[PDB]
């Protein structure tokens, strides 16, 4: 773990929490026969621009995972409770400070990688990274992804079923005519450490996307949907 | 074709159009070895609710491959220009004056389902009919889906690849608290016979939808699209 003297410090964090309501042990399943987490520091190692990266999570068994696959687990954090579910931003937050106070090593650019995230590809991840440090102003750059129908002409249903459009003014407006929209896929974000420890908000500030294909971007948040991206994975 | 004395007519009338730009000969070409418009006939006949399954086409070759699967072309319309895209409204309203005037049949209930619409699930269509009809004032059932992600969340680009926000209202909302939002999933849509003569807008008036979830509703505009939909109907 030497570095070129003049480089900067790139590191990826990968937060899990125990006690996932609807997967139990989610962060450890199974997934393709490996646990879930694993495809994450997988692909974390794979990328080839993290100098160290490290799993945060408050759960000894999953802490054993991580190290098994690779991963850095230098502390463990105390377990959460339910009624003080730890925000991403303090997650990240309490690595770094971590890092800084405890090691004496200053993260300047730092990745947010989500444990459960199979279909991350180890590019997308270090072109996050080069967006990051090109635009001197970037605080932020995250995965993002198209909706793959028009916001504009999104409906509500009443409590009897019956359809309106949020937007009624956008009834008859052409499709070329609507503004492109994209949501956060839920993947990584990379920030600067400042931005991170100074909790800047994401949406608000000076942030860049790296915009994913519709197909790789899965939801994985039942027990059936973990099997249709089971079967697609292969 | 003989029908119950007292009997409502219910019909399928299955919309397609040559020259598509992005996927040529989109609705014949093969999916999973049989034509693309196959699958809907099929559905449209396993469903069980309609006395009549009618393909209208502008294009003779189409109307060979619906014949050879089963549906009823009692005409060929005539081939339409680029510049004048018949919408769905006025195909549908079109099969409905023909069958009225040419052979003196009056439908009441009348679905258009989508020649590329292969996941359609024959029993989502025969639940669209009993809505249509339970609901004394509805005039149309639509097939929609809800946003995987939240609409109000939504952010857009700038042109130098900048974030922002469509909505920073909701920059701090709680997930809880935004209502739920869907979209018309394109596949099938019912109407009275009334309502589509009379070009009643689907999303103003009383109109019903069938949820369908997910994963059953799939993107199919590009050629990349139509493998990776082939590799999942198996």
């Amino acid at each position: 773990g030497l570095v070129p003297r003049g480089s900067h410090m790139n590191i990826a964090i990968i937060p899990a929490r125990g006690g996932s309501k609807r997967i139990p042990r989610k962060n450890i399943k199974p997934f393709h026969s490996k646990p879930m987490i694993a495809w994450s520091i997988l692909a974390a190692k794979k990328a080839g621009c993290f100098e160290r990266i490290i799993v945060s999570t408050d759960d000894a068994e999953i802490a054993a995972v991580a190290l098994e696959y690779g991963a850095e687990v230098p502390f463990t954090r105390p377990a959460e409770i339910a009624n003080d579910y730890a925000t991403t931003g303090e997650v990240i937050s309490h690595a770094i400070n971590w890092l800084i106070n405890q090691q004496g090593q200053v993260p300047e650019n730092v990745c947010c990688l989500y444990a459960t995230a199979p279909f991350v590809e180890p590019d997308d991840l270090c072109q996050g990274l080069e967006l990051l440090t090109f635009n001197k102003e970037c605080q932020f750059v995250f995965s993002a992804t198209r909706f793959s129908f028009p916001i504009q002409r999104a409906i509500k249903l009443d409590e009897s079923g019956w359809v309106s459009m949020f937007h009624p003014e956008y009834q008859l407006t052409r499709s070329q005519d609507l503004e492109e929209a994209y949501h956060d896929a839920g993947q990584f974000y990379w920030g600067k450490a400042n931005a991170w420890l100074n909790k800047l908000p994401i949406f608000a500030v000076h942030t860049q996307v790296v915009l994913l294909p519709s197909h790789r971007v899965q939801d994985i948040d039942t027990q059936d949907d973990w099997l249709r991206a089971e079967k697609l994975f292969t």
